[PDB]
């Protein structure tokens, strides 16, 4: 495998958005990932709708804005047979009623989805050089609240409870890391991104390797 991967590079990222106080950062993390292999296989970036999944994508504990889990962001999608964009459904940080004809309008699919083996960072690496990985990591310290620069080490658990993306990972002064795309805006991390520490063992850094997954379009 290379020793940098940077999805940015290639295109394949839209610019970082902002949940805002809706907990919909599942969704924030779906989008992304679909968003990475739509580009990679059509060959065309377009930002996707977050708030389609969070009124028309309730399901079991994925809940809207009170909570979900990214793999029921990528089930919807497969369901319904699709997804609208972030310009057709835009984002309004609340739990809507589902907007049916906006659901039925469906622009970009995904065929299923795959689970990267839980605490296993050469999997979720080679994983992250195909294509954009979603994953969920414990954010709840103000350590990672506050972050603003550098190589993110800790303190923080493993008891995940925010999902973000990772668009690469790379080694800089002999410290490797992962690059990660968070949902709160620009302001947050280096322009809204964080590189935190990788190869640590075990669920990684946070716990970002102990439950990653990716869409697939064949
Ligand atoms: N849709």
């Amino acid at each position: 495998l290379p020793s940098y991967v940077d999805w940015r590079s290639a295109g394949a990222v839209v610019d970082i958005k902002s949940q805002g106080e809706c907990g919909g950062c599942w969704a924030f993390s779906a989008i992304a990932t679909v968003e990475g292999i739509n580009k990679i296989t059509s060959g065309s970036l377009i930002s996707l709708s977050e708030q389609e999944l969070i009124d028309c994508g309730r399901t079991q504990n994925t809940r809207g804005c009170d909570g979900g889990y990214i793999t029921d962001g990528f089930q919807f999608i497969i369901n319904d047979g699709g997804i609208n964009t972030e310009e057709n459904y835009p984002y309004t940080a609340q739990d809507g009623d589902c907007d049916v004809a906006l659901q039925d309008q469906k622009y970009v699919t995904i065929d299923t989805y795959e689970n990267v083996p839980y605490n296993n960072e050469w999997a979720l690496q080679t994983a992250v050089t195909y294509q954009p990985v979603s994953v969920a990591l414990d954010a709840a310290g103000d350590a990672f609240k506050q972050y603003a620069s550098g190589i993110f080490t800790g303190p923080c658990g493993t008891a995940v409870d925010h999902a973000i993306v990772i668009v690469g990972y790379g080694t800089e002064g002999g410290v490797d890391y992962w690059i990660v795309k968070n949902s709160w805006d620009t302001t947050w991390g280096e322009e809204g991104y964080m590189r935190i520490l990788r190869n640590v063992g075990g669920a990684g850094t946070c716990g970002i390797a102990t439950m990653p997954s990716y869409p697939v379009k064949y």
